[PDB]
């Protein structure tokens, strides 16, 4: 009954209205606008909430779901790579979770630069990629780890752990068991990195805007939202936060598409049910 179909229909009713309301109008004040001709949004109809935007020229948002602070973004465009690495370094990013598959990245019709599996140079920024370990998450889903070393003349060199899930297909939900395992791996990767900064006295430890996990897929609204929802539910401080509130918060802080497919919401509903976490408010 709390997770029964009538309660599920009510959750969908509420979240669908929210989706329709957040649809970007033309020159929408709620959404970041492109400057002078540069393409900003990888998908025209998938925009970046202005109040929470990380950088003027990225489709990327600060996300806070209850107490859990991340960054969700689209796969950076080729023209956005220099700005994307600056965001990564400035955030002292404890983990970068890439959920776009190897097949999507390889498909050049998609304009998805291979920016974390290859060493490269992007304006003043030089990036060195090194593949570390590989990890299975269940159901055949595979993760490849890298560390990206981001150098720039006169800037502090930052190294970012990368978790790349290689075969989560677009517009699907991986299983709740896989989702729980991926959230654990991303959280643990981030904790290890944060601990390193802490052990060296890093002042970025006390700054809420920093040390956030950075997560993207292709648009940064389907698979990305499912992972953030799970990471949210893996933060004990988020006791009693309902599914309605978690998705609403993602949607008001990014766009109305966060949690894109019904199947992805179903995995959030299933994790919540396993916790005894409410679906609805009141």
């Amino acid at each position: 009954s709390p997770y029964g179909p009538e309660a599920r229909a009510e959750l969908s009713s509420r979240l669908t209205t929210l989706r329709n309301t957040l649809a970007p109008a033309t020159n929408d004040p709620r959404y970041l606008q492109a400057c002078g001709g540069e393409k900003l949004n990888r998908f025209r109809d998938i925009q970046c909430r202005r109040q929470t935007a990380v950088r003027a020229d990225l489709n990327a948002n600060y996300i806070q779901v209850g107490n859990t602070r991340t960054i969700a973004c689209q796969y950076p465009l080729q023209s956005q790579l220099e700005s994307h690495f600056r965001m990564l370094a400035e955030n002292r990013t404890p983990v970068l979770a890439v959920l776009a598959s190897s097949s999507e990245i390889a498909n050049q019709r998609f304009g998805m630069p291979d920016y974390f599996r290859q060493s490269g140079t992007y304006g003043s920024i030089t990036v060195e990629s090194k593949m570390t370990q590989q990890v299975g998450l269940g159901d055949g889903i595979m993760a490849d780890m890298y560390t990206l070393t981001i150098r720039e003349a006169g800037q502090k060199t930052i190294s970012v752990p990368v978790v790349h899930v290689t075969n989560w297909p677009d517009q699907t939900a991986v299983s709740s068991e896989v989702t729980k395992a991926l959230a654990s791996l991303v959280d643990q990767t981030a904790e290890t990195k944060r601990n390193m900064y802490e052990s060296k006295g890093s002042s970025a430890v006390a700054d809420d805007s920093k040390l956030r996990p950075v997560i993207h897929c292709r648009a940064g609204v389907g698979r990305t939202a499912q992972l953030i929802g799970a990471m949210c539910m893996n933060d004990s401080r988020n006791s009693q936060l309902s599914v309605e509130d978690m998705v609403s918060q993602m949607r008001v802080q990014r766009n109305g598409i966060m949690v894109q497919k019904d199947e992805q919401l179903d995995v959030l509903i299933k994790l919540a049910e396993g916790q005894g976490r409410p679906l609805l408010n009141s």
